[PDB]
């Protein structure tokens, strides 16, 4: 199962890892994507996960949006995990760089409670512009299911662990 994680709480674990490499290694039931409402996987975690699927994630996502329309900020959808996981849970955290409401981060993390165990990034972190320390706090205070967080940046991982209350 998941290896090398630091246990933060009863159900939240964290590791300095590339979520793509982690997903290819574990092949978890659920990998979370840091999605946008359009499922346009251009950069950050979404661009990296999509590139690992040879764009199959984007082709599937475009068919999903053509049928259903965009997701809501704070919402999610379950699609295939392709070569990375059984499923991909595409979760839309607020993008602070697009002037979106940071209060929607708790709603975004609530999507994780529909899955017993997940491999995930910190929502709204990175190119989404939120403070990753705040994202980890919301994660631990919202998610009740088993969440294995992959933090790509070593310096951020160390800052997250050393400042964890
Ligand atoms: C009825 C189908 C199209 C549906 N409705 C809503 C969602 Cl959120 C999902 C999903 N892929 O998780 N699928």
């Amino acid at each position: 199962s998941f290896s090398g994680y630091l246990k933060l709480t009863d159900n939240v674990y964290i590791k300095n890892a590339d979520i793509v490499e982690e997903a290819k290694k574990v092949k978890p039931t659920v990998v979370v994507n840091a999605a946008n409402v359009y499922l346009k996987h251009g950069g950050g975690v979404a661009g990296a996960l999509n590139k690992a699927t040879n764009n199959a994630m984007q082709v599937e996502s475009d068919d999903y949006i053509a049928t259903n329309g965009p997701l809501k900020v704070g919402g999610s959808c379950v699609l295939s995990g392709h070569n990375l996981a059984k499923h991909c849970l595409h979760v839309v955290g607020p993008n602070v760089n697009k002037g979106e409401d940071i209060q929607l981060l708790k709603s975004a993390y609530e999507n994780f409670n529909q899955h017993e165990v997940l491999l995930a990034p910190l929502l709204s972190a990175g190119i989404f512009g939120a403070d990753p320390i705040h994202s980890l706090r919301v994660c631990v205070d919202t998610v009740r299911t088993n969440v294995y967080l992959a933090v790509f940046d070593k310096n951020l991982y160390d800052k997250l662990v050393s400042s964890f209350l």
